[PDB]
């Protein structure tokens, strides 16, 4: 459970056991009895995500479980998409784009006819990964006030989009430039998760106040230093991926012409940059704008990247270090 | 420069010319002189859009000329993209998800290091698209809110998911259920024009308003007709296109084994019901929260409409009807 040398991050306290506890057996039935999420034989792989310590641990301040199950359904529910569309096996599914967007349909809702209402109804029971997002945007709407619910939407498609781009270079195994990689990994990135950390806080960042230039970078320098963060923790298992599954580090390698290790180095420098970044910017902010919503937004993102960083650390069932130290 | 019979409309007046030429000036001096949209041969395609018309007819309400040229240019980038990067001959281009989400980022801009923001920088004048989103983005976000801007940018990433469904399912010729094609049609899709409606007619539709479900439904409802005018007049159109080009009446001629002509006559009252329900919705809005702001968006928003199947009527250089009555 150690830390990606140089990688610059804060500890965490330990999760509530208790807590983690409660979220583990919520999200567990909701899986099994409310949204079939998987057969039998992929349970270990649910238990070895340990969605429980993930968000516990990443929303230090939510009033209560219920809270916290909001973003743990919406977690294991981008999840099981990811795994289960993107991750289709094989480099990518040529036909992504449509069922990316039809599964869309269950965070944004399809509007039509009397005839083909229904029919689009029916779709979203389809499979797991479409009455698992229904399912927790569902929870999440019920919750959450309209503008909270739009941001997470935008978000989302933000998510999708940043699939499509991955998937599309995939398919011609493409490796794109440096930049070009970190612009794919801005948009298939955490950030829909951070974002929602004021509704399951309780409170609500305003629109108005979400939507300033400023806090739009804040939001996306953090989202894209966390999830760099991932790319840094999971480089050894994605180098037994199919085809040349993309993150920072081989990105660089492939296009610097580097061996593994300085680009992995390099990779670890880049993301120092990034989260000192988000730092710098969530200070400025707090100091221009010192209202109550916004400091407490901007102290939430902060505890939801720790608490990201922490969560790929201990992982060690999923992740492990390369050998470059 | 007849309506496709059957199809519910409203008239609406003659733009004022006086206008139409001066944004006509306006924006090929744009197009040429600021972000170098096309070569010399490629003239006659851009005065044969009649952007001009079409921008004067759908906002009767903008104050000025440079509100116009705020929706114009934006409307001009969109076409750009979507003839550049989605109609790339042959039926899609296999990295269309890589090459979209780069353009996305001249709308929804690229956060990161010293070292890489310069490169995506340069990308911003690497190509048409790219110049044409970056440079009416530009003339918008200092004209508009920053809550005007975040709607957008979340309006233009529903559009890109919807060119990647077209697209995924092209590369196989897949043609999907009715439904399915609605769903995409609902975010491939001329919402971000109506949508602005408020920036260009000089006011703002509060963020919080704009977020409420009626809205919502109220906009994909309205999109979602105003998208499938275009489907019946370009339908002839687009028997030529490469591949088999996908519209509503093709996909309920292809799904439900009708002849062409049985196709699009119900595609008319798909059509009609979606209009009628757009309506439907936005009375219902109009009485139920009879805020100005509101009551005048909405008005834009039909006026938009109107103004669309205005200009699909009357462009006889792009659209002609089949002979089906
Ligand atoms: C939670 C959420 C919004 C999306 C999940 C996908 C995503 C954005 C990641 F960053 C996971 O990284 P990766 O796709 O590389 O998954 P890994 O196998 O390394 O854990
Ligand atoms: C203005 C905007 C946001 C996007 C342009 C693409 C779009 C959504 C359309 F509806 C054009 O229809 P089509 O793609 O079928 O173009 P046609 O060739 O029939 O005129
Ligand atoms: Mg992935
Ligand atoms: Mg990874
Ligand atoms: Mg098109
Ligand atoms: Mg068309």
């Amino acid at each position: 459970g150690r830390a990606v040398p140089g990688l610059y991050h804060h500890p965490v306290p330990e999760p509530d056991p208790v807590r983690v506890e409660e979220v583990s057996r919520r999200i567990k039935r909701w899986a099994e009895d409310e949204v079939q999420l998987y057969p039998e034989e992929w349970e270990g792989q649910f238990d070895g995500f340990s969605v429980g310590r993930y968000m516990v641990g990443c929303h230090p301040d939510a009033p209560t479980v219920d809270h916290l199950m909001l973003a743990t359904r919406l977690m294991v529910a981008e999840n099981a998409v990811d795994d289960c569309y993107c991750e289709d096996h094989g480099g990518s599914p040529v036909g992504l784009g449509g069922r990316l967007l039809l599964a869309h349909t269950a965070i944004d809702h399809f509007h039509s006819t009397a005839e083909y209402t229904p029919t689009w109804q029916a779709s979203l029971a389809a499979d797991a990964p479409r009455r698992a997002y229904d399912s927790a945007m569902g929870y999440f709407v019920r919750a959450a006030t309209p503008s909270q619910s739009d941001r997470y939407r935008h978000d989302m498609a933000r998510l999708h989009l940043g699939y499509l781009a991955e998937g599309a270079w995939a398919q011609t195994g493409h490796v794109p430039e440096v930049w070009e990689y970190l612009a794919m990994r801005q948009f298939n990135n955490f950030r829909p998760c951070p974002t929602i950390t004021d509704t399951v806080g309780g409170y609500e960042l305003p629109a108005d106040l979400h939507a300033r230039p400023d806090m739009q970078r804040v939001i996306a320098l953090a989202g894209n230093a966390t999830t760099i963060v991932n790319d840094l923790y999971s480089y050894t298992k994605e180098l037994n991926s199919p085809g040349r599954h993309l993150n920072l580090p081989v990105v660089i390698a492939e296009r610097e012409q580097l061996c593994e290790r300085d680009a992995y180095l390099k990779a670890v420098e880049v993301h120092n940059e990034l989260q000192h970044s988000f730092e710098a910017a969530a200070a400025d902010l707090a100091e221009a704008c010192p209202l109550p919503p916004v400091l407490r937004f901007l102290r939430g993102v902060a505890a939801w990247v720790d608490g990201n960083h922490d969560w790929h650390r201990t992982n060690t069932y999923r992740y492990s270090l390369p050998d470059f130290w």
